[PDB]
């Protein structure tokens, strides 16, 4: 079931959970991958009413189902905090410039 729909991409809660665990572990270890250094800080310039508290960090979630490892990040991201709570799933798809919109 599409627990989250990012543009055309459909993700289940397990897909998101898998991505989050990978991103969080890197954050914990103090490691980053990709030229944009993921996972990196998400300042919430869009002003999403996340129910969990910051600091927030974004990490790419891939439609292939693979866990991100350093290449093209695509348009979708899972955002989590230091308590390893999921804040939300967002995407550049349908947003202008380098803005994000929430996945539904
Ligand atoms: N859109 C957006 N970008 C953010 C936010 N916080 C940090 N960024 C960074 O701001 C720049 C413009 O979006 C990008 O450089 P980057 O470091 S790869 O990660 C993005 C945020 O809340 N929203």
């Amino acid at each position: 079931a599409c627990d989250y729909t990012c543009g055309s991409n459909c993700y289940s809660s397990s897909d998101v959970s898998t991505a989050q665990a990978a991103g969080y572990k890197l954050h914990e270890d103090g490691e980053t991958v990709g030229s944009n250094s993921y996972p990196h800080k998400y300042n919430n310039y869009e002003g999403f009413d996340f129910s969990v508290s910051s600091p927030y960090y974004e990490w790419p979630i891939l439609s292939s189902g693979d866990v991100y490892s350093g290449g093209s990040p695509g348009a979708d991201r899972v955002v989590f905090n230091e308590n390893n709570q999921l804040a939300g799933v967002i995407t550049h798809t349908g947003a202008s410039g380098n803005n994000f919109v929430e996945c539904t």
